[PDB]
């Protein structure tokens, strides 16, 4: 599924996501955009062998399973295929426990280099929240 930019953010906000961690809305939905420009089925393969799946990019290596990452961990505990569902649940779940392991949202380099900082604010401007 590729979520219009206010349905995300109404989903994430239903799933508790906004202000997680002290992070506003605006930038989990930054963080989306630019992990997955919004879509749930979103696979990216890193050089190290890892991938990276879902609406925010949840990598094989520390925190799902997807059997061919060897030598990693499965710290949400998941498939990491449960990570490309239509329903955000499983990403959402995932996240919070990333966002809560030290290093907040840097976690996510596109975050890192595209939201921090930046006006987040616009992600959500016009959303009915
Ligand atoms: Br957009
Ligand atoms: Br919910
Ligand atoms: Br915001
Ligand atoms: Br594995
Ligand atoms: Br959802
Ligand atoms: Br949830
Ligand atoms: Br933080
Ligand atoms: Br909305
Ligand atoms: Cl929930
Ligand atoms: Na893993
Ligand atoms: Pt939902
Ligand atoms: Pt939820």
């Amino acid at each position: 599924k590729v979520f219009g930019r206010c349905e995300l953010a109404a989903a994430m906000k239903r799933h508790g996501l906004d202000n997680y961690r002290g992070y506003s809305l605006g930038n989990w939905v930054c963080a989306a955009k630019f992990e997955s420009n919004f879509n749930t089925q979103a696979t990216n393969r890193n050089t190290d062998g890892s991938t990276d799946y879902g609406i925010l990019q949840i990598n094989s290596r520390w925190w799902c399973n997807d059997g061919r990452t060897p030598g990693s961990r499965n710290l949400c505990n998941i498939p990491c295929s449960a990570l490309l569902s239509s329903d955000i649940t499983a990403s959402v779940n995932c996240a919070k426990k990333i966002v809560s392991d030290g290093n907040g949202m840097n976690a996510w380099v596109a975050w890192r280099n595209r939201c921090k900082g930046t006006d987040v604010q616009a992600w959500i401007r016009g959303c009915r929240l």
